[PDB]
């Protein structure tokens, strides 16, 4: 079961969950109640397995674009912001978290993936995709490569597959996907090049992309606000700025707005809440995870408005209207578990872009 007296919380390893175990800190100095704050492999997935049992953390954090599916069923505890609260944040992030007219989880912040650029490497970065291959040969005078970024998971590769024309369930409409139309190949074929050219390598994960970047031996990277933090770490002179054009289309990133659900299965639900509207959902306590690593656009209006003012994430939110914030339909997992495959079967060479879109349609609609 899951223990009642407490509260259990679960985010990501690239979030800051020590900026959010202090939020929980003062919560245990304020209430008696201990928080415990973990980051498992595949939580997103995970959750859902545990949960349905009945078990699982009080308190899960995930992109909204999951969270369609664990509400369809039954996972997660419907939440009661009084309108004074639910004023607190932009209007928009709400909406993401809205599932059959119910609000399923609170809305913490915008993430949206933006270019990452060594300043002193490149003092001008390309605005093209197109230039980048150029740029990788030219970067060969000093020792460095062009760009480096995760290839494993499709939240990445998705703003290059969808600039021309790909796209996942046009505008939330299931009967409507478009991971196989032209733009899609057109990208992911574009993709498949640069490894084809070896100006990238089709191995290049998370991992991979950060040391390559942070120890400043490639020019270009690609990712989130939470990258931020380490690249400060590393002292490289970086900036954000907008992803690059494909075709001259712009490159249209999924958006997805992090959230807070409670288990439908816990006991704790009103400490939950407490926590997430008095502790985290304030000034003070987005700062908190803020400083660990960065949450960019947070939904807190207030908060929101002392960080706007970054060159960065105005950078986010320029990318962020370049693209669109991700559907919150169960068929979501579906959608990236087929994208996942054939981008990784593509950049491999286990098939071609062709083969592997026409699949990944397949496992989609079937
Ligand atoms: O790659 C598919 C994956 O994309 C998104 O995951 C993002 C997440 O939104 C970010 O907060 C951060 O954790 O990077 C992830 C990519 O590794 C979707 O949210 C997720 O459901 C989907 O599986």
């Amino acid at each position: 079961k899951i223990e009642e007296g407490k509260l259990v919380i679960w985010i990501n390893g690239d979030k800051g969950y020590n900026g959010l175990a202090e939020v929980g800190k003062k919560f245990e100095k304020d209430t008696g109640i201990k928080v415990t704050v973990e980051h498992p492999d595949k939580l997103e997935e995970k959750f859902p397995q545990v949960a349905a049992t009945g078990d699982g953390p009080d308190i899960i954090f995930w992109a909204h674009d999951r969270f369609g599916g664990y509400a369809q069923s039954g996972l997660l505890a419907e939440i009661t912001p009084d309108k004074a609260f639910q004023d607190k944040l932009y209007p928009f992030t709400w909406d993401a978290v809205r599932y059959n007219g119910k609000l399923i989880a609170y809305p913490i912040a915008v993430e949206a993936l933006s270019l990452i650029y060594n300043k002193d490497l490149l003092p001008n970065p390309p605005k093209t995709w197109e230039e980048i291959p150029a740029l990788d040969k030219e970067l060969k005078a000093k020792g460095k490569s062009a760009l480096m970024f995760n290839l494993q998971e499709p939240y990445f590769t998705w703003p290059l597959i969808a600039a021309d024309g790909g796209y996942a369930f046009k505008y939330g409409d299931i009967k409507d996907v478009g991971v196989d139309n032209a733009g899609a190949k057109a990208g992911l074929t574009f993709l498949v090049d640069l490894i084809k050219n070896k100006h990238m390598n089709a191995d290049t994960d998370y991992s991979i992309a950060e040391a390559a970047f942070n120890k400043g031996e490639t020019a270009m990277t690609i990712n989130g606000p939470w990258a931020w933090s380490n690249i400060d770490t590393s002292k490289v002179n970086y900036g954000v700025t907008v992803l690059p054009t494909f075709k001259g289309q712009p490159s249209k990133p999924f958006v997805g707005v992090l959230s807070a659900g409670i288990n439908a299965a816990s006991p704790n639900k009103e400490l939950a809440k407490e926590f997430l509207e008095n502790y985290l959902l304030t000034d003070e306590g987005l700062e908190a995870v803020n400083k660990d690593k960065p949450l960019g656009a947070v939904a807190l209006k207030s908060y929101e408005e002392e960080l706007a003012k970054d060159p960065r994430i105005a950078a986010t939110m320029e990318n962020a209207q370049k693209g669109e914030i991700m559907p919150n339909i169960p068929q979501m997992s579906a959608f990236w578990y087929a994208v996942r495959t054939a981008v990784i079967n593509a950049a491999s060479g286990r098939q071609t872009v062709d083969e592997a879109l026409k699949d990944a349609q397949t496992r989609i609609t079937k």
